[PDB]
């Protein structure tokens, strides 16, 4: 499970489905920009 | 299941097991900031 802390999304992102994720947890989830993911609760 | 798109870490952000999720997905997933989420592939 690749499991990170939320941080408030930054005014230009909101409202448009995006989450901003680096290229640590990007690379154990196995995505690239422009991927999509799933969010869910620990 | 909540699903976003995935965007570049902001510079400050990088590193810090950190995500950024806007109020919209966060109220769908079930999480504040602060809270921990699974990222996970479509």
């Amino acid at each position: 499970k690749v499991v990170a802390r939320v941080a408030e999304a930054y005014a230009e992102d909101v409202g448009k489905r995006v989450v901003r994720v680096d290229k640590y947890e990007r690379a154990k989830v196995g995505v690239k920009v422009g991927d999509y993911v799933e969010v869910k609760k620990v």
